[PDB]
């Protein structure tokens, strides 16, 4: 097509990380939800968008490592620029029971822009509440939704 | 104008069935939300999302039955006397649960057959909220859909 | 860019008011989440996607008046008009925990396609509900999801 519209969601619930004397041998102990990725919800819902708008399923199949979202994004895109596509525009919308994440909204612009290889222009990023109600609200995980235009470069 | 945009978001909530004895004769009790379609939420996100893109309002503005399918090609065709064709589609399956990537292609080719468009032009992928909220509770299952429609 | 897309999405949590007497004074006590606006979560959510698609932040941005939604998003509007954008179309669907809404619907579309400077021909608002479930389905409160397609004017 001549231009491409996706979508992408993510959550991550929260865990955490404690270590642990068993056997005389000290092993560390998880708990909460298993993660395997950095649990970057901006970066896989983003990544899920537009791998979705190329019709190139979602972010389970971009290498058949997982721990950076970085890493994903970037091989997410090179995939969508062998169909022949380049980035019209994206905005993401985090949602999370936090305040203060606009001094680091920029910044991650920025790296998505990077990653891209397109103008900060076409990036947006937004934060937004369920103000106390559902999972974020209860602050037991975040959530994150997003949207993409793809382009025929 | 040429180019339009649509979204849906459906939610179909899990119940059950089971025979109970009253006054020596049986009858059904269900447990749970009652259920008023085959509860296919892909199909029904996906048919408010072009019927929206349209501005042709949405699921409930169809038949003032059941099965989604017929729902969905009543969709398009709505959207094609307006003189629209489908541009592409993308649809999120938010759910707990572990396979269905094995019957991704089979709704792919399904969708594609009903919205006469081309399979490629159609993705479908699903997600889980790692055991948080009602879809993490196993609960039921949701799904969220954008499609962009094109002037035929 | 000639062709712009943007999401946006709000909640609003139920919160009542109770007058009461302390200190031989009448004071209003407020009970659950303190409300900074009218609540609009389908204003709020099509404000976040307008601004969003012209990658100018968030509705959190316009106003350094909250009050008001409309005002809001007739200046949402004013800034993207500055970027050169009209609008193509916009979709909205509102999730809530209740029936009787469609009556109202087509008025709503009428205020939007006012704000928007556009025909209501292109402004859609649906509404659905969880099926009793979650909090929208508990009636603890309401959500709206939000596109929006942005042109080059
Ligand atoms: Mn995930
Ligand atoms: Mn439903
Ligand atoms: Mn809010």
């Amino acid at each position: 097509s001549l231009i491409r519209i996706g979508h992408g969601f993510d959550v991550h619930a929260f865990g955490e990380d404690r270590p642990l004397i068993i056997g005389g041998v000290e092993v560390p102990y998880h708990t909460g939800f298993i993660a395997h990725s950095d649990g970057d919800v901006a970066l896989h819902a983003l990544t899920d968008a537009i791998l979705g708008a190329a019709a190139l399923g979602d972010i389970g199949k971009l290498f058949p490592k997982n721990a950076d979202s970085r890493g994903l994004l970037r091989e997410a895109f090179r995939q969508v620029q062998e169909k022949g596509y380049k980035i019209g525009n994206v905005d993401i919308t985090i949602i999370a029971q936090a305040p203060k994440m606009r001094p680091h909204i920029d910044a991650m612009r920025a790296k998505i822009a990077e990653d891209l290889q397109c103008d900060i222009e076409q990036v947006n990023v937004k934060a937004t509440t369920t103000e106390k109600l559902g999972f974020t609200g209860r602050q037991e995980g975040i959530a994150c939704e997003a949207v993409a235009l793809l382009i025929r470069q």
